[PDB]
RNA sequence: UUUUUUUUUUUUUU
């Protein structure tokens, strides 16, 4: 049995007395007899031994815990419930008055449904849904009982399949999707088609004669940010970044503010969004569409040719963007700089500005940013992404048709590099105006015992690497004999392995914590940061939108407690993460779907660990990693010597003729090899083998 | 309750 929980009071004098540690759960997914918690100091984290230890916790609950005597801790208390206790998972079945539910997520316990509640059909033939996918929602977990008690939700459809599988991954995660309430939409503006009252064009400054434009994806629906570049006459340049006025629309404290500050972010899944705001403001009224008036908040700066800023400006403005750019648009514009391209393969663009002018101010956009970025890794910046990967979507099914490498261009960095000075502009700017209550975004360094052990491996395998800094990082993972896939493939792998002792970035009050040291961003290098370009689908933006408001006067002093400001920072930070897990799995879901549709598939792979039965690959054409086993391998035999520091495994392998001889094949950590994967059995189940 | 340890991140647009 379990043990019973403390009181509250004990508890609260137990964190005020340092006697307990309050932490955030973490369920090794691997061995899920395994529990850990941060410690506030000591960079190893504290270890839960068993699950009667975790007392009946799950994975993100933050958790209080007793130290025990010889490190190691019990949890005997939960102050805050973070996980959804809703699961995606399938039915089966002395005491058969229960059914047994079986999350697939291995951290989340086993279920007890009472029988009454489940289908009818279900009774008759449980087999019948060995593969149908339910949601199950935990209302209880009783001290004396193994397993956790729970209620059924409702069927999702046959795992594997994408709609239901993608739904078990919304509401695993708990996000809302559900239709706005109707006293949500009353706060939306009631007379349309909705014009900018007239008093507004007044009050604000009139940039809609100004040649301004958007560049985002081919598929964007909701366009936050716009552009503006004018050459000047003593040779420096006047930039202009738009963002839509969200914070006009979005009335503080009313049914709508309070259902966006509870989405917090919007949810980019493959097929579909699920928005923070309804679709009037989401897509028609804030979204910047092109050849419509619409109230934005801006900063314009006058800049060097380098992108040195000569004088700084915000202010709410108004604008009638001139055309919707794709990346790919404007690339085109970047590649053919001093030629008229056919005005046909071009988006439609307002009369009153010509093509040639929107080309010239990319090309100049595109000049500065060139320079902004160069100067931010001289800087000490670190760019560590990872392959990340894009589907092409048959229409008329949905399913996958292919997919392949997502390529960020220049035209991507083209925006970033703007969107970047963009928001630190305004961190500075509310930081420096409210000291106290700046919402601002932080992002600490990695921890110390993971990267020094990191630094060890690289020793050997011949890569000594330096990474006293974000920057010294960033050029070893860009040091290498480049050209030849090898070199990139090893690259690629790096930067996976140096991912591990990365930590999140965070949202965070300024009052709120002490160390002025700690508001700095370690892969961006600079002692401060927020976000501020994209509050269509990000409240924390809208948040700062109101305080740059409040800092200009266009409201009165903010009159909010910084420690009520950290809730709504902690809470975008949890619906943050929780969606790119939910993006990720996303992704995940249609690959997994697209290796069963489109057969076995070949990709170039590269070795990240060798074990004495298996070793770990990359595989470089999708991004994923899968481990290789030597009993799915057609082998003979296979040794494993560990001598020369790494690992090695020597393979054997068993021609299929008596005529072939069999051939040899070492494997070490950066080998390039070839793999397939094949789909499995199992729903979303697929495994790789050595070709 | 998984064929051999938690930390897989940062930045931009969607
Ligand atoms: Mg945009």
């Amino acid at each position: 049995i379990f043990e019973t929980y403390m009181s509250k009071e004990d508890v609260s004098e137990g964190l005020k007395r340092g006697t307990l540690i309050q932490g955030v759960l973490r369920i090794n997914p691997k061995k899920f007899h395994e529990a850990f918690i941060p410690s506030p100091d000591g960079d190893r984290d504290i270890f839960i031994d068993g699950v009667v230890a975790r007392n009946r916790a799950l994975n993100g609950d933050l958790v209080v815990v007793k130290l025990l005597p010889e490190k190691s801790a019990k949890v005997v208390y939960i102050l805050e419930k973070k996980h959804s206790r809703a699961a995606t998972g399938i039915l089966k079945l002395l005491f058969k008055k229960y059914a047994l539910f079986s999350p697939s997520d291995h951290r989340v316990p086993r279920i007890y449904v009472p029988l009454k509640d489940c289908p009818q059909d279900f009774m008759t033939r449980p087999k019948d849904f060995a593969n149908t996918l339910f949601i199950c929602r935990i209302i209880d977990w009783k001290e004396d009982c193994n397993f956790a008690l729970g209620q059924l939700a409702k069927s999702l459809g046959q795992a594997g399949e994408i709609e239901p599988e993608t739904e078990g991954i919304l509401t695993e995660y708990g996000v809302d999707f559900s239709d706005f309430s109707s006293e949500v939409l009353e706060c939306l503006p009631q007379s349309l088609p909705w014009t900018i009252p007239p008093d507004e064009v007044g009050k604000r400054r009139d940039l809609r004669k100004d040649c301004i434009f958007t560049i985002d994806p081919s598929t964007a629906r909701d366009l936050n940010d716009a552009l503006a570049c004018r050459r000047l006459t003593d040779g420096t340049f006047e930039v202009g970044v738009h963002i839509a006025d969200v914070s006009y629309f979005v009335p503080e404290g009313s049914s709508l503010d309070k259902v966006a500050a509870e989405r917090a972010t919007s949810v980019y899944l493959v097929q579909k969004v699920v928005p923070m705001l309804p679709r009037l403001l989401c897509e028609e009224l804030c979204s910047l569409n092109p050849m419509t008036d619409k109230l934005t908040f801006s900063v314009i700066w006058k800049l060097t040719p380098e992108g040195k800023i000569l004088e700084e400006w915000f202010g709410r403005t108004i604008i009638r963007s001139c055309t919707k750019l794709s990346y790919d648009h404007a690339q085109s514009m970047i590649e053919n700089p001093t030629e008229k391209i056919p005005e046909e393969e071009l988006p439609p663009i307002s009369p009153e500005h010509s093509v040639e002018e929107v080309h010239q101010a990319v090309l100049n956009l595109h000049s500065i940013a060139k320079q902004l970025r160069r100067q931010r890794f001289v800087d000490g910046a670190l760019r560590l992404d990872q392959l990340k990967l894009a589907f092409t979507l048959d229409h008329e099914t949905g399913l996958p048709q292919g997919c392949h490498i997502y390529e960020y261009r220049d035209s991507n960095k083209l925006v970033e590099e703007f969107m970047l000075l963009a928001n630190m502009a305004v961190a500075h700017k509310i930081f420096r105006t409210f000291p106290e209550q700046a919402l601002l975004r932080r992002h600490p360094p990695p921890q110390t015992k993971m990267l020094s052990d990191l630094v060890e491996f690289c020793d050997q395998m011949g890569l000594p690497m330096d990474v006293s800094s974000a920057g010294a990082l960033n050029k070893s993972l860009t040091k290498t004999f480049g050209d030849d896939k090898y070199s990139l493939a090893r690259k690629e792998v790096l930067t996976n392995m140096y991912s591990r002792p990365m930590q999140m970035a965070l949202y965070f009050c300024s009052g709120m914590l002490q160390d002025q040291e700690q508001f700095r961003h370690y892969a961006l290098n600079v002692p401060l940061y927020t976000h501020f370009t994209s509050p269509i689908r990000r409240f924390a933006d809208v948040i700062v939108h109101r305080l740059l408001a409040a800092a200009l006067g266009y409201s009165e002093q903010p009159d909010v407690e910084p420690d009520t400001l950290q809730k709504q920072a902690d809470h975008c930070n949890d619906r943050r993460m929780a969606s790119k897990r939910v993006q990720e799995l996303s992704i995940g879901l249609f690959f997994a779907v697209l290796v069963k549709e489109s057969g076995p598939l070949e990709s170039e792979a590269m070795v990240m660990g060798v074990l004495n039965q298996a070793f770990d690959v990359l595989v470089l054409r999708f991004g994923v990693q899968k481990r290789i086993y030597c009993n799915a391998l057609a082998l003979r035999s296979y040794s494993f010597q560990k001598v020369g520091k790494k690992p090695e495994l020597t393979l054997v392998w068993e021609p299929d003729d008596l005529e072939e001889e069999p051939t040899q094949q070492v494997i070490t950590i950066f080998s390039l090899v070839d793999v397939v994967l094949q789909a499995e059995a199992t729903a979303l189940k697929y495994s790789a083998i050595l070709k």
